[PDB]
């Protein structure tokens, strides 16, 4: 992969995997989260870093706060997937990440994405909120004039998600990280809580629709002792409510939604 | 990746994911499992399969891993380039065998090797079988005819005998369950999935301050989406060797049997 000419975005090509695909013969939505990770890292390396100097200064780290994936076509397994990345400034509330995926064949998006990025202490775990210092570090690497995946004037990706409760209609109790789960700093990273989600929806929506749309927020982590209960319930094309918590005292790690269509 | 200029053997490389790697900043033996399987599949493909002959699709038969063996000796770091030779050869009547090369792009130096034993069984009835030779014909042809194997030392470890693990076992692991991510296209268990279920049952102190050096595998049952799995561990040892059993929850139903050898960081 490569930045762009003018050095604001970084565009990767990927050829899909035998174990990178499912039932259906193509990339599963894991695959495809853990490809948008693997361009921003590399965009992110290109330009000098995710932390900057004085973010390593404070020992303060980004973390996902929000996920907005949205597939039009999954990539068949050998395919050439192209995946463009950029950086964006949000104020001092944070930063976004974006992705627009696309058939390196035809030249067609099959898929765009969004994420909102907040600063806390890797120590406190306490959300400082962006400093103008760390603001001039690393605007010099996002597009001046807004740049977004998902344009529209209310889109799916900045929609309010409510609290599942209980009774949930379907459930996948006992989910526990393995050591394949982290990261190289030992953290559960992001794609697992995506896959701990889609556990609990039936195997008969997953053999009959395709996942078009997933937006999930980021309230917790998981630690590696901790086990997680994932909980579904339909609000209708067919839409579930997710939740995600600790198998025992039942704290809040993450909410979503799904968006599934017919095949 | 592409057939070498013989056409009996097929390399690829691969460059190292940022996901791919573990604590150490280098590409896990779960993610080298897979880049084998990968490298094994392009193999099948650049031959003209889709791992089944005309013959054994006719009969409903397939191929099935038996044993896998694997050897690190430097695990490539992330951001660097794997290459990976692999090659198929007959065994006769017993089964075929999949060998592979690793090594470092840039240096050219064997960073890894790994070898394993794969039979014919019948994909509905489950039954194991010996090869006929209408089927040992259509794979020869891609093989190459005089021995080539990545592991020819005269007592190598590769084809030791692996006991059977006693109770109480030193350490454990218990209620490991696949999810939808752990199956292939096919709805099976992927094979990297027992692997890291074994290594889930080693103390957090030897990951620590040791590597793993060679890793060998027995498969006897293939564990379902619906079954639960225990992870049994008992050291029999400068390096240490431990024992692995994978049960099921439940009855104590053998699915793996294996060996870790790693030495000190
Ligand atoms: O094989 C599949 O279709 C598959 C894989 C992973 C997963 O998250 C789901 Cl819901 C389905
Ligand atoms: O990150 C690591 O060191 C790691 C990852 C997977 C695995 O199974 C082991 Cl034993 C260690």
């Amino acid at each position: 992969g490569s930045l762009t000419e003018d050095g604001l975005s970084y565009k990767e090509k990927f050829v899909v995997r035998s174990y990178e695909v499912g039932s259906n013969k193509t990339a599963t939505v894991e695959t495809i989260a853990n490809l948008l990770q693997e361009v921003g890292c590399n965009h992110a390396q290109s330009v000098g870093f995710a932390t900057t100097t004085t973010m390593r200064k404070l020992h303060l780290i980004w973390v996902t706060a929000r996920m907005h994936i949205e597939i039009y076509k999954y990539p068949a397994w050998g395919d050439v997937v192209e995946i463009e990345t950029w950086c964006q400034s949000e104020g001092r509330i944070g930063t976004r990440r974006d992705w627009i995926l696309k058939d390196s064949v035809t030249g067609e998006v099959t898929g765009r994405a969004t994420s909102k990025w907040v600063m806390m202490n890797q120590d406190t775990r306490r959300l400082q909120k962006v400093s103008d210092d760390v603001r001039d570090e690393y605007l010099v690497f996002c597009p001046q004039e807004p740049r977004l995946a998902f344009p529209e004037e209310n889109n799916r990706s900045l929609k309010k998600i409510p609290k599942l409760e209980d009774p949930a209609q379907y459930s996948m109790i006992g989910l526990k990280p393995r050591r394949a789960d982290l990261d190289m700093n030992q953290h559960v990273n992001n794609v697992t809580y995506i896959g701990w989600v889609l556990e609990s929806i039936p195997q008969e929506i997953v053999d009959t629709h395709e996942l078009q749309v997933i937006t999930l927020d980021y309230r917790r982590e998981c630690q590696q002792d901790d086990v997680v209960d994932s909980l579904t319930t339909t609000t209708s094309d067919s839409q579930f409510l997710h939740l995600l918590r600790l198998s025992g005292d039942g704290q809040e790690i993450n909410r979503g939604t799904t968006l599934w269509r017919k095949k």
